[PDB]
């Protein structure tokens, strides 16, 4: 997916669907999910890298249906202190089907801490930026 | 809950878990979804069609995390009303603190496209707040 240095693929099913036939607005979250994941694996993914989600806000631009090919990227667009903020992009069929973005917060003791510098480096390579 | 004209017990399930033990960040918008539902069942009896509202945005704020056996409630209400939208404001609480806020944007729509919220529902809406909308 041109802009997105990680992407995956996402097949819907039977139970991600609300009555009307189209995917739930949570299961969103949950392909967003496979790709930042995927994208923690190269920067302890059981702990999700030891980031917790702080917000995550959505668009629903177009319905999912069974049967769609669904692909997911995930990139990140800022780097704060303690937190870092990702785009993720559903596509359907090869359109647009949401754009999430989350903010994630690297926590140590529980508590947040500064992101350490080798995950810092290992983005800024994955993006190709500083 | 104080504020909420509908709110609803959530019971956090083994299955609403990531590995560390919290629930996860997809989960909550269930959370949220089952007040919403159930305030929409107050409205209308097409529920299942989710009230003929499609979600067109949430924006969720994750305050607190919510562990296996937390005692959980969900409030929800209507913020405010577009043309073919509504806004509404989703209260997740964990043991009596606030764990999570949602606030969605609500599309009606008709023959599968946006259309202006129909008085009938706008007015169940505001008799179902009881202030000010
Ligand atoms: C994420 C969490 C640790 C943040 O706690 P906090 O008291 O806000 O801590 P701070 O505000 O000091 O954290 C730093 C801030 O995080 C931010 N942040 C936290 N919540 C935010 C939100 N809702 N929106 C935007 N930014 C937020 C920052 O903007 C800032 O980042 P910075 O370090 O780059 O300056 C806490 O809210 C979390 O425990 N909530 C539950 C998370 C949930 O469990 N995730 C779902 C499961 S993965
Ligand atoms: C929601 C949806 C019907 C909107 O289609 P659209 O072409 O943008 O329709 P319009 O722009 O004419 O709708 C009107 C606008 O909706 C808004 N809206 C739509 N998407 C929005 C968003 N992402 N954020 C904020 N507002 C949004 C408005 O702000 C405005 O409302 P108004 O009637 O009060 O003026 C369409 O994007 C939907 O099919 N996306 C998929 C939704 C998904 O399936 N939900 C998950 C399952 S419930
Ligand atoms: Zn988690
Ligand atoms: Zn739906």
């Amino acid at each position: 997916m041109e802009g997105f240095p990680v992407r995956v693929r996402v097949d819907v099913r039977f139970r991600d669907l609300d009555p009307l036939g189209h995917v739930n607005n949570a299961v969103f979250l949950s392909y967003m999910e496979l790709a930042r994941i995927r994208y923690f694996q190269r920067i302890d993914w059981l702990e999700e890298g030891h980031f917790v989600v702080a917000r995550m806000e959505v668009d629903y631009l177009r319905p999912i249906l069974l049967g769609d090919e669904v692909f997911v990227g995930v990139r990140t667009v800022g780097l704060g202190r303690s937190s870092l903020r990702m785009e993720h992009l559903v596509t359907a069929n090869g359109e647009s089907a949401a754009k999430g973005l989350g903010v994630l917060v690297w926590l140590e003791g529980g508590r947040p801490a500064p992101l350490p510098e080798a995950i810092r480096e290992r983005i800024r390579a994955l993006e190709g930026r500083p």
